[PDB]
């Protein structure tokens, strides 16, 4: 129940709302979208439960994708941008904890950040 | 660059600081890590270059993991916590606007967020 | 969005309306419905994109249709009455464009149009 | 019986006529096109009697579908613009009834609603 | 078409409100769910269209449960609480009046009639 | 030890009282019985003691249906109206507690709730 809209704020909390519309909804599962005229937006939630087996932990997994679709712009093809988080962690886990890290990770990535990993610094 | 240590801030920022060492890099990859008793830091960063396909854009994917990982005691097997983040885009896509949807994502994953995506809302 | 009832008024403008409720939604699907004593009325909304060829261009669907269905009722067996529309373009296309094809279909067919269409007139 | 011409108005009763001339009549079909320099329109009309079968309602359907093909330009190769709508009833049902479905539809399906489906809405 | 939310308010009217958040929604399916520290609760609805019969009347079922899970603690293992009703009635019904017989049920169904239930007073 | 008769007060409160009379009492089982000129009510309550398993808890079963059984008249043949509801705990759970659950349900399935799932709204 995250709501009808999803809203992607291109720059951070600068601005650039991109507001999507909820667009399905199946298998613990959303997907927002937002066509726009030279590109189009398009955010996925998805939970899953990791494969139980016999003598071990079992994990659930959560993720978010938002992903960018520029058309083809005459000779230049239709490509693709995207970014997307999963968070993973035992089943009965102390979610509070689980939060503070993703947390950390949300805030160690930013603008200057990004700028380091797109030109391959580790 | 990127740095020799890397801080992991749980609960985000003004939370508990984890710095973390360099311990390794190998093929376009990093490792960062911070042992303690109960338990142990990591956090890896990773560089790909999806393969040359005929007719297709080439992606690049960046990836940032954090993983905490708490070693088994008692009857409590060892288990871990872990949130990381892909960052795709094609071989010559604009940095800026790319680093834009990281960040957007960033700033749509807050601590209210996580928190309703532990709880299975889509 | 595109509301939680759907109502289909009969005769069209000033019509026998009738609201139907959303009752699922799956696979980038809608299904309303409303039932009734004699027979029950179901509407449903369908989204596809079709696959993605080497060398061609990429179309989507977007389908609207309407459906009575009569039960059975002594010897007369149980049957329907359907109506329903579909649009078709490519992924880029501009909406505007697009949507104003299919008002032209809409204002083309009126009472009187599908009178000579059952009246089997080319 | 339809007439010489089919007229396309598009973006609905405001304007924009395309008066498309009939250019082949055969198995109770008809086809109307309008060539027009950077694209060219075409309308069809046909009627079918569903396969009969043996302990079952046998129904007949009739369809009308707009075309647009936009010729190619430069890089952009030719694509097309499609909205159709297909009417089905059981043999000997009710005109007048199954006019009022469709005459429902027609109705329901707008400028703002059209919108909505292109973005994807349920 | 339900609702973001489904509350569970415990000891009936003017009870302790669990408001829990829609989870799922599939075969003409919902699930809510509410996480918490001791314990979740969980409502799922279900419709059915029973086994379609020759000549036999076809009935239609609607179910809806409510199930508090009780987390482990320590000896005393993890175990449920749960509550569901189940409405069955032939397709074409009047539903006001299968209505009226729900409501009757909810209407028996009080407190005091349930401490005699879980005594086991036949 | 319920009682000579049971009423079912159509409608819910203030409704239309069905008072049945108690017709047997056999395994932890009872039946009440109304017979009247167009139709018949009867109420069934059965209490249930799951298969005790090896390494798991105990469940009871308390059950409680309501039966409109509405005799055939003309070509309309026979058909009933059923509406049921099951409580489920462990052995040793605490009444107060269960009870608060059903009370929850009750709370919960008012007219406007079985409007809804008669209409299939999910
Ligand atoms: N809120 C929840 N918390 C934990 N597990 C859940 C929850 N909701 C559903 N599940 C489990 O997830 C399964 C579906 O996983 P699948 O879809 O990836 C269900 O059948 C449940 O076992
Ligand atoms: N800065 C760079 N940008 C794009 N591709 C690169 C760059 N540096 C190296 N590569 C290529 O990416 C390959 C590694 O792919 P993968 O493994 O991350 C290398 O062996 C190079 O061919
Ligand atoms: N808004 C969208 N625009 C275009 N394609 C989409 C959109 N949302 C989802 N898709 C793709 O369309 C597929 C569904 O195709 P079909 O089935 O309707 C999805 O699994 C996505 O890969
Ligand atoms: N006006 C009409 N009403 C009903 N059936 C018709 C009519 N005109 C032709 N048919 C039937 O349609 C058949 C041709 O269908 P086909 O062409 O899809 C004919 O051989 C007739 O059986
Ligand atoms: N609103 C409706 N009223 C009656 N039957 C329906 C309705 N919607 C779907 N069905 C039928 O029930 C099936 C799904 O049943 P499920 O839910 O047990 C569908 O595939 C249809 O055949
Ligand atoms: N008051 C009771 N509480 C719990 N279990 C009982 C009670 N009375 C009988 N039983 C058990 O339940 C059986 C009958 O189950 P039935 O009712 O499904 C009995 O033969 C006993 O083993
Ligand atoms: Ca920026
Ligand atoms: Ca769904
Ligand atoms: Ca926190
Ligand atoms: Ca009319
Ligand atoms: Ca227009
Ligand atoms: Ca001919
Ligand atoms: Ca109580
Ligand atoms: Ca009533």
């Amino acid at each position: 129940a995250l709501g009808d809209t999803l809203t992607i704020t291109l720059g951070g909390s600068g601005g650039t709302a991109k507001v999507l519309r909820k667009i399905n909804q199946d298998g613990y599962t959303s997907e927002y979208y937002l066509p726009e005229t030279s590109s189009s937006f398009r955010a996925k939630v998805r939970h899953t439960k990791e494969s139980v087996k016999p003598n071990q932990v079992q994990y659930e997994r959560h993720n978010v994708e938002f992903t960018e679709t520029v058309y083809a712009s005459g000779s230049t093809p239709e490509f693709v941008r995207q970014a997307y988080v999963v968070i993973r962690h035992k089943v009965g886990d102390v979610s509070a904890t689980v939060s503070d890290l993703g947390e950390a990770l949300s805030f160690y990535l930013n603008e200057a950040l990004y700028g380091k990993l797109i030109g391959w610094e580790s």
